[PDB]
């Protein structure tokens, strides 16, 4: 059980030195862009955010691929739901002065989102130009990505930050009392959340103007703070294996998309699905004793089986909107469903050779 995965886990750590060594490239290209996009009116709260898989320790297999966030507080909105959706919202205002930065952007009463990110991406594709230290280039359009030195890559996300209160869709969502505690919950749920632009799927075409719910900041804070007790994995006797099993789904996926990379069925599969999962799971086990470390092996069965469940099932619900399907039967297709389902099923009835792989 635990031998293999545990041996997958030690070359996996060994990865750490090189994810460090390329970061200061990084770090530079970072400084630079934020400088300059304070400079305009309109993205001047621009800044980091914290939350991703550089700072949730949890970075497997894509040394050169980076992905950084920049989050941009908007004072006084108004969310309108879009179709029902329960995920994608309108970005309306409400401000007593109607004088904020955003104003240029606007379509009406609502905010335009292709606008927002054609400005952001106008001024990073002009920055990168500035810099003459490390070659620099902006792919493509197909949600700006960097290309440093030609053997790292950087993803650029725009956030919105709102520190109103959350939607009524995340009421119900956040199952974490049981296992967290309610108080905590309460806690979390006072943060701010934020906004990513992403499309909404229709007939003809897709949304453009549609904002997704964003709570990666919560997922970094649960996933550095996992057990029930506050000294989980702090000593001998108290350590578990909650980490170690997100590690070792997120790996497994990310083989078995690029062993069928060309055939582009996993294409839509992601690694927020695994993490999604994951944190089900998390809640329908509770107790630390139930993530024992010597259980890695039995422990990591259960996430798989859960997994698969899902994916038979068309059934996964967002961990924090519990309505928002993300594996729903127009999200994804069946037979892409399937074709994972049975290759995940393959693996574990041959102690997963797609690690060794
Ligand atoms: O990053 C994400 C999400 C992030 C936040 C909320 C829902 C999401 N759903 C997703 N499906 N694929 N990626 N992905
Ligand atoms: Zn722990």
């Amino acid at each position: 059980g635990a031998s293999k995965l545990r041996a997958v886990l030690e070359k996996l750590k060994l990865s750490r030195d090189d994810i460090s060594t390329a970061a200061g490239m990084v770090k530079g290209v970072v400084d630079h862009l934020l400088l300059r996009l304070k400079c305009d009116s309109a993205f001047r709260g621009v800044g980091l955010l914290n939350t991703g898989s550089y700072y949730e320790h949890v970075k497997i297999s894509a040394p050169n691929e980076f992905d950084v966030m920049f989050k941009l507080e908007v004072p006084r909105i108004q969310l309108e739901e879009y179709s029902n959706t329960r995920a994608y919202y309108f970005v309306k205002f409400k401000r007593n002065p109607k004088e904020n930065p955003l104003s240029q952007f606007l379509e009406g009463e609502i905010l335009s989102a292709s606008k927002m990110l054609s400005k952001f991406r106008k001024i990073i594709k002009e920055e990168i130009n500035d810099i003459k230290d490390t070659d620099v280039i902006m792919k493509r359009k197909r949600a700006v990505t960097l290309l440093i030195s030609e053997k790292i890559s950087v993803d650029i996300t725009l956030a919105l930050e709102s520190k109103s209160s959350w939607p009524a869709s995340t009421q119900e969502g956040l199952r974490i009392q049981n296992w967290l505690s309610a108080k905590v919950r309460k806690q979390l749920r006072l943060k701010p959340f934020y906004l990513v632009p992403k499309h909404a799927k229709e007939g003809n075409g897709f949304q453009e103007e549609t904002w997704r719910l964003s709570f990666s900041h919560i997922e970094k804070e649960i996933l550095n703070n996992h057990g029930k007790s506050k000294t989980c994995c702090e000593n001998k006797e108290e350590k578990c294996c909650r980490k170690d099993c997100l590690k070792l789904m997120k790996y497994l996926l990310e083989q078995l998309k690029e062993r069928f990379k060309d055939k582009k069925h996993l294409d839509k599969f992601s690694s927020y699905h695994v993490k999604t999962a994951f944190f089900h799971v998390c809640t329908q086990n509770p107790q630390d004793s139930q993530w024992d470390r010597k259980d890695l092996g039995l422990c990591f069965d259960n996430c798989v089986t859960y997994f698969l469940q899902c994916l038979r099932t068309e059934k996964l619900e967002n961990y924090f909107i519990p309505e928002f399907n993300l594996f729903s039967s127009n999200l994804i297709d069946k037979r892409s469903k399937e074709f994972l389902t049975k290759q995940i099923e393959y693996e574990r009835n041959n102690e997963f050779p797609v690690f060794d792989e």
